[PDB]
């Protein structure tokens, strides 16, 4: 009667759209599009309230019959408003420059999922928000500086709201589709060979 | 030596609001605010959990604990909405249970670890869309995919320009945003913000 699909914060939600009408005329189906942030996304699939995962690959999540797929490849830049002093500066990256600015995170579970943004040392200034929304906002308001998906803000450096810090810290990242053996129903099943098609050519 | 203060905006909050905070903050003292959105009772359950220093929330007219107190910041309106050319519009009488039922609601699951809130109306054997973030839940509506309740001020552009349509005014009601906190801890950053945050919504 339920299905659950966890979207991670870097996924888009809204692309899993086109699945509720026919979800609904191929069962009864209920569907829940949950967003998780990080190892909240596999906690999920761990404890059993979670029928799909699209998520990076985030290191862990190891359990009993438990199968995967890649669906596309993220790109993320490291991004700040316009006149944000890091654009002035001649060594961004360096260590010294980048305590003295503040860093945009997003929250997550407990761990035990062992990754990072890898985009904020220690002692330096951090802003903490649950939702890829704040995070955007915090960055266009700029009040730090901290990496984004390009597709979210591709828009937003378009019309010079956003500007890339520096190009050679981007990083490519993976999204995954995993979910677990041991269950596997009519929705779930459906759903598993739908989705890759949404991603056909991402 | 640097300190961190967790301030809780419910979802139906915006966290930008809270931005003029952080400039602020970080020449007042070496404060390192987070600012984190739980969904309805989850809100509730920081405060409660001794894991926020201060709640943004709606009146949740729950037993308000001594250990707990409330200053009022602003009223919020919520709009029972739709797309335009949802059959809802067309529908004499929409907030008949009756009615209801025959259409897909659009609802934010509630963060809590203790236990979920009725809110939605929770009406049973009725099309529902769950999802984690208000951002989806608009999209979702945006997209025409369902009927749901959303705060004006999210939605305000998206009436005028004829993106959404609210089904009926009688179904419109008013929700008090209030600030909450527990008297047990006080420090000069939790004490400074107190008197602080009132002032963004005079
Ligand atoms: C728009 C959007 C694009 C994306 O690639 C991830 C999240 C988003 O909210
Ligand atoms: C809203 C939306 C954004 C996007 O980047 C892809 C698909 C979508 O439905
Ligand atoms: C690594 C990363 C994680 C995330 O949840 C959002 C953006 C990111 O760049
Ligand atoms: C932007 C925004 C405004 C609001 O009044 C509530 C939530 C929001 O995300
Ligand atoms: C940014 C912002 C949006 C809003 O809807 C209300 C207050 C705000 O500061
Ligand atoms: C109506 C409504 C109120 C709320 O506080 C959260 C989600 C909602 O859908
Ligand atoms: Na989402
Ligand atoms: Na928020």
């Amino acid at each position: 009667t339920h299905l659950t699909i966890v979207t991670e914060a870097l996924v888009p939600t809204p692309a899993f759209f086109p699945l509720i009408d026919k979800l609904a005329a191929k069962a009864n189906t209920q569907l829940a599009i949950i967003t998780e942030v990080l190892a909240g996304a596999w906690e999920r699939l761990e404890q059993g309230r979670a029928d799909i995962v699209i998520a990076p690959d985030m290191h862990f999540r190891s359990s009993s019959e438990i199968n995967s797929r890649k669906l596309y490849t993220l790109m993320n830049v490291y991004v700040a408003a316009p006149d944000h002093p890091i654009h002035q500066e001649p060594e961004p990256l360096s260590e010294v420059t980048r305590v003295k600015y503040r860093g945009i995170a997003v929250a997550d579970t407990a761990r035990e999922r062992p990754v990072l943004t890898v985009q904020l040392l220690d002692k330096q200034p951090r802003l903490t928000v649950s939702t890829i929304e704040d995070k955007r906002q915090a960055l266009l308001a700029g009040l730090g500086v901290a990496t984004m998906p390009y597709p979210m803000v591709e828009k937003d450096i378009a019309e010079g709201r956003l500007r890339v810090v520096s190009p050679e810290s981007t990083s490519e990242i993976d999204i995954i589709m995993a979910w677990r053996r041991d269950s596997m129903g009519e929705a779930k099943s459906w759903c598993l060979r739908e989705i890759p098609k949404l991603f056909n050519g991402k």
